[PDB]
């Protein structure tokens, strides 16, 4: 009964050259060497690593400390590693067998009593050593989102789609996702498969008087993204069947939150692909103040075509609309707040007030200010509109640290479509306005009004629910200087690093 | 050897009235009971111990209680007077009679041992007494009746009765939400007497694993004031110092949620008495588009006088204003959205849109209608109000059974003096739609942005945090044939029933 420890890339890569291939991962450190060492006594921990693997650690770290370091090779000798460096006191001598198997019988033999937990520490030639021969019973795998150059690689085995797309091994914790050195990376662990509360109790007994889960073996849920999937199940277990305006059936319920942190990584949906050249796109389509939507449509986002149609600009009751245009739209209130629309060719400029400019300027003079706010909705100009806005309403906040958080308020929420859309797109705007003020960005609150799953998407969300979620990547602003106005970011100032999503799936769209 | 009291009980400790029960059937209760003082770990049961009058105030088809041993302390009723009132039933047990309580105790371990599991004392006030002066009685299960009513025979005093009314303890360990029947509200108390399976996820736990509680005691909190309680306890210990437009310091957050039901009783807050005449008054004011303060300020509610005066209006540089004027605030957005202010006396008729008429005929026509919104925050006459608006949105949801939601959208949140006033207006608002809608009010939603406690609270919010909430009380809307319109309401058209606050907490207002 042995455990693996591993730091590992999307493909299985472990290392080059004798060493780590990534930037220094101070967390996955800390990681390591608290599930290395705590135990609930008398008795302390195995560590087994190949040769190879001990000759990589620095010379200051070897041995491992509070830990029975055990060495398989066949060229090194229990002196080399006694003469390598004084020994300290407190400690066991590292020890030295011919193979794994030989390594395990020493622990079995002379240690019976004095150690708890072993794990098998690296390398490639050790994990496909305790792989074979199946003691392994749990995997304790960091996930490095990121891919890196990499001459050796971690043996492959059933159920390593949670490192990417293609006696088992299942899920049973995942963490929220970290970053360091801008590496974005987060913590599996893999299961091998194959009478003071007596009083209280029968009032609660008969108070209770009354079906789907988000990847149910996976009992610890740390990762951000469990919000979105709980969300999507809650809506489908506790919702009520409604008709709608599209003819469309749904299942909604009213009042719904999640939050998401934006200072370790990006929240980028994994669970599905999410179509990012579209949130970025649009945007800063929005941020122009942009209401023709053949500019989004000519870069190849169609997202808003269905809903500029000739079609349906007149059952909207809007004649004399031209094809694309979304009338005073959201760009149009962020930018120039309840002035006189005319149409998507018309030049807006100094019209208006400017909410955006408002909330930056407020930002970087008066961040204790509580007025900072803006708004799509605007009840004048409804009528006009080719739709109204769903994301209405974002406020934005700055505590002690520096670090900007912002709410976004969403009367009606998409959930299988347009929510991981909205989230990503305004947890931009958030990294987006951070910068151009000076601060860090901390988190990102969604509100949402009636939130509701179409039931022509309720199979096909079944099918999401049953996918682990993979680490969010880290979305990095390029050319940090040239931009000072949040009117000069460009779609080429952005990337985003280490986003392994699971495939796509194929949704359609309400019309 | 230790007995369970269990009472159903008036806020001034009234228990019974002509040999019967002085409120109306409450449903709820009686299968609280039933099941309180019927379910078992196989072989035992439970004993039930009552006055003689208690058990003649019984109906004939409940006496003797099913599935428990009856016994009567009394001296002119005798066992064979019971027998030969009700044909024994087979299987059930004989009903026992004694001079006393003690004796009662005494009749349970001679006879009774290995037989009874839990004793019960169940009235009346003899008993009761009795109990509490023996000092045999470990829990006491009390259902608090809100409501006033005509009484005769009272439960005894006691140390840890402040949980029923203001003035070896008994101190609250489960306090429920509220419950009502035929209009009058309740809920359940429960005071207590003083004087490697999962463990190979645990370690990746330890280095995740991480000051001021309310009614920590209390270890159930069903009660859902606990979420205004439990949100002040987390700003204070988790909150950020700001400094402030007002200039007093501050403790904040950003955003949280609360939720309060509607259907069974009013989310009037029981911990500190809330002003009540002001939310109506004021609600009433908004409704009518009013902005002048003075009306307010003439019924004796003066909320709004220290952001009227000259000095406040010229600070917020408005110098041609005439006191009391709040510009075009919250009331006025509703009702005429967008129009050119003047000042308080003009008469807007007709002008700007009149959100509040859209959103109840949608209500009454299209229920499934997801733009059935009203705000406040208008942008383009911002800096022509006296304060930008704090609660500045709101939405309605309908369901399956016509049941109506209500979210509410506060920018800025006062925790302390604000927030409990917030939450009774905007559900006395949708008691209010749903009336005029034909709908049952179920549930109002309140998301604050910021979320503060200002620093000259600190030692009043600590205080009220000792303080366990009170059931709540229902909101009644009287004359309802008359009303027909939101316009139809007046300030004589609600009754507050069952409210039993604690003592009025001095907290100032920031200008
Ligand atoms: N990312 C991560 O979590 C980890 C990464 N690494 C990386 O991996 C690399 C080191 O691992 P790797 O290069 O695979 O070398 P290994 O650590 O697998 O050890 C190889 C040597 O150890 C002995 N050995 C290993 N396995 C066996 C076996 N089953 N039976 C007998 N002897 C064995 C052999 O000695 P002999 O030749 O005498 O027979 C062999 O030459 C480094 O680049 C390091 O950075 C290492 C640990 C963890
Ligand atoms: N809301 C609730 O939870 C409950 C309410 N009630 C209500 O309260 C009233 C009953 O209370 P109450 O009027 O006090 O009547 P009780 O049920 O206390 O019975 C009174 C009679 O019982 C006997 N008795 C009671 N206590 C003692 C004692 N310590 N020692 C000796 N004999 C005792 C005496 O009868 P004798 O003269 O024969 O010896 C006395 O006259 C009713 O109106 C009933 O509806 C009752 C129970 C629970
Ligand atoms: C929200 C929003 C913006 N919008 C605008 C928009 C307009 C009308 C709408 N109508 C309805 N009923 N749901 C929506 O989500 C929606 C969204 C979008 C519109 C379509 C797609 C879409 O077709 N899906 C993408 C997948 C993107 C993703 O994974 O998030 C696709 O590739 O087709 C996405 C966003
Ligand atoms: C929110 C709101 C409406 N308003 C308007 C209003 C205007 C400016 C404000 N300014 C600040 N800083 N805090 C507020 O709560 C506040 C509230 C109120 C203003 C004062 C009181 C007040 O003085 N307290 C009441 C007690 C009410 C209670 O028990 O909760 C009183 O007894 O006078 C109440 C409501
Ligand atoms: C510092 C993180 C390394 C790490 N992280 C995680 N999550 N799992 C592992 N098995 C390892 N190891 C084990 C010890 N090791 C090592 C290499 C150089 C210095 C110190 C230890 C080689 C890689
Ligand atoms: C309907 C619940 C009455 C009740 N509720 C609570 N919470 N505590 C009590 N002690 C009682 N009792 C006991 C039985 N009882 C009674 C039972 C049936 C009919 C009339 C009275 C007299 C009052
Ligand atoms: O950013 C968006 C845009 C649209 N929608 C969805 C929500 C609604 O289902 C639909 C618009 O219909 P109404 O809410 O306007 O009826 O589009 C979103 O979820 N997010
Ligand atoms: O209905 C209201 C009106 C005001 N406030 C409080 C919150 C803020 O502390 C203060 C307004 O100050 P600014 O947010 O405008 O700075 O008044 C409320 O809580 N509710």
């Amino acid at each position: 009964p042995v455990c693996l420890v591993v730091a590992m890339t999307p493909k299985r890569g472990i290392g080059i050259n004798n060493g780590l291939p990534w930037p220094h991962l101070t967390t996955d450190f800390k990681h390591f060497s608290r599930v290395t060492k705590t135990t609930p006594a008398s008795r302390f921990n195995a560590v087994v690593m190949g040769r190879k693997t001990w000759e990589s650690m620095p010379r200051k770290f070897r041995p491992l400390v509070d830990r029975l370091n055990i060495v398989v090779s066949s060229s090194l000798k229990e002196e080399d590693i006694a003469a390598e460096k004084p020994q300290a006191e407190g400690q066991q001598r590292v020890r030295v067998c011919a193979s794994l198997p030989a390594a395990l019988s020493l622990l079995e033999e002379e240690y019976k009593d004095s150690v708890d937990q072993i794990f098998v520490v690296g390398g490639a030639g050790l994990y496909e050593a305790a792989l074979s021969l199946g003691v392994a019973s749990h995997l304790y795998i960091t996930r490095v989102a990121r891919e890196f150059p990499c001459d050796v690689f971690f043996p492959a085995f059933p159920g390593d789609d949670i490192l990417s797309n293609k006696a088992t091994y299942r899920p049973i914790f995942i963490s929220k996702t970290f970053s360091d050195n801008g590496v974005p990376y987060d913590f599996v662990v893999l299961e091998k498969r194959r009478s003071s509360a007596a009083a209280i109790a029968p009032v609660l007994a008969w108070m209770d008087e009354e079906l789907i889960r988000a990847v149910p073996h996976v009992h610890f849920r740390g990762h951000e993204e469990f919000q979105y999937l709980d969300l999507i199940a809650d809506i489908i277990n506790n919702g009520r069947t409604m008709d709608d305006r599209t003819g469309v059936g749904v299942i909604s319920k009213f009042g719904c939150t999640m939050r998401y942190s934006l200072d370790q990584a990006f929240p980028l949906l994994t669970t599905k692909r999410v179509f990012w050249k579209g949130v970025l796109e649009e945007l800063l389509w929005f941020i122009r103040g942009d209401t023709n939507a053949n500019h989004l449509s000519e870069k190849g986002v169609k997202i808003w075509d269905k809903n500029v149609t000739r079609e349906f600009l007149d059952s909207r009751n809007l004649p004399h609309r031209e094809v694309g245009d979304i009338g005073p739209g959201y760009g149009f209130q962020w930018r120039h707040f309840g002035a006189a629309y005319k149409d998507m060719h018309t030049d807006y400029t100094g019209q208006g007030v400017d909410q955006l400019k408002n909330v930056i300027q407020m930002l970087r003079t008066n961040p204790t200010d509580r007025r900072m706010l803006m708004t799509a909705w605007n009840p004048a100009a409804l009528d006009e509109m080719a739709l109204p806005p769903c994301h209405l309403l974002c406020q934005f906040y700055v505590n002690d640290q520096k670090e900007l958080s912002c709410i976004m308020y969403q009367r009606s929420c998409d959930v299988g479509l347009g929510v991981p859309f909205n989230i990503a797109s305004y947890s931009l705007l958030t990294l987006m306005v951070a910068h151009v003020c000076n601060l860090k960005p901390k988190e990102f609150i969604h509100f949402m009004g009636n939130t509701h799953v179409y039931t022509n998407h309720v199979e096909a969300l079944k099918e999401q629910l049953r996918r682990e979620p993979r680490p969010f990547p880290i979305v990095n602003i390029l050319n940090k200087e040239r931009i000072k106005e949040i009117d000069d970011f460009t779609a080429e100032d952005f990337e985003v690093v280490g986003y392994v999503p699971h495939g796509r799936i194929q949704m359609e769209m309400a019309v």
